[PDB]
């Protein structure tokens, strides 16, 4: 039975991503959020509700990625060095989720927070969105998986990390780019810096598996991938209408969703399928690599 | 579908263990090991081989715990706060494995290191003991698991983290207690500080799942747990004989194995099964 041996590279990139994930390590206690209250109270009722709801949705996606996606993808990987990186990435998803709770504690009452998490649990679009992704993960709950099944779980992972978060990330970035809730904006930037490298790494692993598939299986997963992309897009368009219509931002968020869907495709080695709001860009500007990335 | 909500406690202990695991965070780059070369070269070849072999075995157990044990136990937990803790613990198992490679790079040539890992992969006792543990994990590769299956995977996890490591941890602690390889000894101590809290936490979870079983299921897993303990003991005694006979420490390591088996049992809420003894005082000084 093999032990991970870092003296003998198993691939050309796992060490670099291990080191970068470690270098980017942070926890919920490094960014104090209390100073955001001065601009929180200046938001309208409708803007506060949108902010809290998008944070709830972001929390759900991190919960599923750290607790189902990374574990089930990594257990079936044969590359022990890449397994190591994914295990660390899954732990950082849990750090991300906990950081949203830290934001909530500062900006909302105990009762308001619990109302948001009840709204998340019963929300039909969030349940549909997360169910679509996790179906590909739950297919891996068996002793032996095919490369097609593993590939499609990695696709789902890239789409969650590079794409599905961004209808939610929009709003903390939009406010921060206006000087509002900048400390929470710093946290979201740290989260984005991690998710960006997560999506690149899983996308590399997916491309390696894809090349190992038969031509017939390649054509089948290409179709499934394009269908999944658009299935999620339909749900995201319903979600942006639900969240952002009250505050006038639906079309802006949709452009941002498409931008990040294209990024997810590129992480998988695929061409863009869709043809960034400047205030969002300014809210990314606090992190040099985020602003360059986007 | 539920998102983790740390505002509303799911149990009385996950937040405390979350905070402690974060507080204990460290990586491979924080302890420079090159100063150990001065005492490494004073060891005989037999001592050096034993050290490298036991680190190879420790690396195998971390590989399986981070890459199979924690993932498969956590995926079936309903408690999202406890899931969070386990995901972090699994990542730290991978950090531990990477730290052993850091020690290897300092103390051995590239060819020597690859020889150790080939020795690990083809070792029959390491394959057997790892296979016994991972059999309980692999039973969780299905959409729905029973609480009996989850309990026995948690038992296997506590036995690995609180017990099976210690036939290997012995020798770095013993040498460090004598002033030898003390930088590597500092790393092993950081690893032990993590594994100790891992075993306590998983043991708490196991006791919770146990209380949720029918009496019939309780009687079954109680017996399976005692049998597993002693099946692993028989393998560990073969392993200590193989590793430590050359350097005269077999009976010393066996005492330490029994001590830590008892700790694993107590982490599960179970009574000790081996003669309760004082820890070897040289090892105690290596923990100091
Ligand atoms: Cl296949």
């Amino acid at each position: 039975m093999r032990a991970v041996n870092w003296n003998k590279k198993e691939d050309d990139f796992s060490l670099m991503f291990w080191k970068q994930n470690i270098a980017q390590f942070w926890t919920e206690e490094e960014i104090a959020v209390s100073s955001d209250k001065n601009t929180w109270v200046q938001l309208s009722k409708e803007e506060q509700i949108a902010y809290k709801r998008v944070l709830g949705g972001l929390t759900l996606l991190d919960t599923k990625q750290g607790g189902e996606g990374m574990p089930l993808v990594l257990v079936h990987l044969e590359n022990l060095q890449a397994k190591s990186v994914l295990a660390f990435m899954g732990a950082m998803e849990e750090v991300h989720a906990k950081s949203y709770s830290h934001i909530f504690t500062t900006l909302a009452t105990e009762e308001e927070i619990d109302e948001i998490f009840d709204w998340v649990d019963t929300h039909p679009l969030l349940e549909k969105k997360a169910g679509i992704i996790t179906s590909y993960y739950r297919r891996l709950l068996k002793p032996e998986v095919t490369k097609k099944e593993l590939y499609m779980a990695m696709v789902a992972s890239v789409f969650l990390e590079s794409y599905l978060f961004y209808s939610g990330f929009f709003y903390p970035l939009y406010l921060a780019g206006q000087g509002k809730l900048t400390a929470s904006g710093e946290i979201i930037n740290l989260i984005i810096r991690d998710e960006s490298i997560h999506g690149v790494f899983v996308g590399i692993l997916a491309q390696q598996i894809f090349a190992e598939l038969s031509a017939e299986d390649q054509q089948e997963v290409q179709k499934e991938t394009q269908e999944l992309l658009m299935e999620l897009y339909e749900i995201e368009m319903a979600y942006t209408e639900e969240i952002y219509t009250s505050i006038g931002l639906v079309e802006d968020v949709n452009r941002f969703v498409r931008y990040n869907a294209n990024k997810g495709l590129m992480n998988l080695g695929l061409e863009p399928k869709f043809e960034i709001n400047p205030i969002v860009l300014n809210g990314l500007r606090t992190d040099t690599k985020n602003h360059d990335f986007f």
